């Protein structure tokens, strides 16, 4: 129930069109959810979703992120609510622009610290101080918070309590490219990650995982070992509602590429 | 390109690869290497053929009906933003933009082009070009072309134009193209979809248009739209759509 943005994790349901939004037929009977200021729809597994209603979701400025236990991370995006977007060409000319570009991934590296960084820093300097912060954080909570500390690596397929970091990391994938796109920007021009329609999407959710992610992720497997992916899940949801992530999301991506 | 549209199904998946399960019979579709898979109306597409989908580098284009329209594309992360990044490289940078301008000028003209011309003299000869195609096909088709009211013609002029606006936007976001760069038109969202739609205007719609408002004169606009539809897949309007787009960035080359 956060204002203008995301809820909505749906899964074993069919999702259609209704008069009013879009009507999930569950197990649990009919339910109607307006369409109008949903941010994202998130389909788990044993979903199917009807052309009508992905027309009406991409057409009210609606994302639909397929996410469960890894095996695709797969989105779909209409135009977005931005159409008037002239800031699409300000994300366009700080990507094509190598001095502009630089400006902004620092700008990028240098917002995922909580404590301001000194007077100027070079791409090396800031890229290992970066990566010394994110080895600290990830040892903080195993240190606060009982989990062992090597929660580290990721992919291919059968892990130890770290897939509720990644299962987590599929729902604010989806809340950030929801971002991107409700703000009419493009997720395919990223600027530290470089290569995939998407790569912004991971530009923009890397500055807000290590307050949301590996707390809420370590937190619930603290208490948990069991029931890793829904619970995280619950409480990623918890945090951004009693926190604001989606309105900071916000204004960090109008002033990002404003100043240049 | 290596396409697939779907209508009134429903997308599973199966044991293979893509299983679209139709009222009459069933489809089965190789998931590997395939390149997009447009969803018409009646789609209902499951979970695990969206994933299956997306670890093979697949995208899904929810179009209307025979991609008269675009709604929503589906990405998978295994998407390369290369075709995006050239086109970025060439619309920043000027010399690169006028490469492309040029270009889109030069592929819709039959007459060769000079070589020579400053940009307000290439686009008088771009008017010179539509005026005089809508006046042949006033006079192959025997319908007079008035240059207040809403003829026959110009309404169905315009209804073809919304299918080739479609299938434009279609085609540039199932390339992996970004919509919205714009070389000749600037400044909307949709614009570099109006270039290209531009590019074939000439080729598809005028004729259609004055054929069909000659043929007859009442139900312009969804005849117009059936005459379209059939002439892009008769001929292979979606297919010379997708090597025009991937020839014309091809400038001074960045990978």
């Amino acid at each position: 129930f956060r204002d203008g943005l995301s809820y909505l994790y749906v899964e074993h349901a069919v999702v259609e069109r209704e008069a009013g939004g879009i009507g999930i037929y569950d197990q649990e009977g009919l339910t109607l959810a307006p369409v109008a200021g949903l941010g994202v729809l998130f389909l788990g597994p044993g979903t199917r979703i009807t052309h009508a209603a992905v027309r009406l979701l991409a057409e009210n400025g609606c994302t639909v992120a397929w996410v469960g236990e890894g095996m695709a991370r797969f989105y779909a995006q209409g135009l977005g609510d931005t159409r008037s977007a002239a800031r699409f060409y300000r994300q366009a000319r700080a990507w094509a622009d190598p001095a502009l570009h630089l400006e902004v991934v620092m700008r990028l590296y240098r917002m995922r610290f909580s404590e301001p960084l000194p007077e100027g820093l070079t791409l090396e300097q800031v890229r290992g101080l970066e990566g010394v912060r994110v080895r600290n954080a990830y040892a903080r909570w195993s240190r606060e918070t009982g989990v062992p500390w090597y929660g580290r690596s990721y992919d291919r397929g059968a892990d130890p309590v770290n897939r509720a970091l990644s299962a987590g990391a599929s729902y604010l994938y989806g809340l950030a490219h929801a971002a991107i796109v409700s703000l009419g920007f493009s997720p395919a021009l990223g600027f530290i990650h470089t290569g995939k329609l998407l790569s912004f999407v991971y530009d923009i959710a890397d500055l807000y995982k290590a307050d949301y992610l590996v707390p809420a992720a370590f937190r619930t497997v603290a208490e948990s070992e069991e029931a890793v992916e829904r619970r995280v899940r619950r409480a990623l949801r918890e945090a951004i509602q009693e926190g604001r992530l989606l309105e900071r999301m916000a204004e960090d991506l109008l002033n990002l590429f404003r100043g240049l």
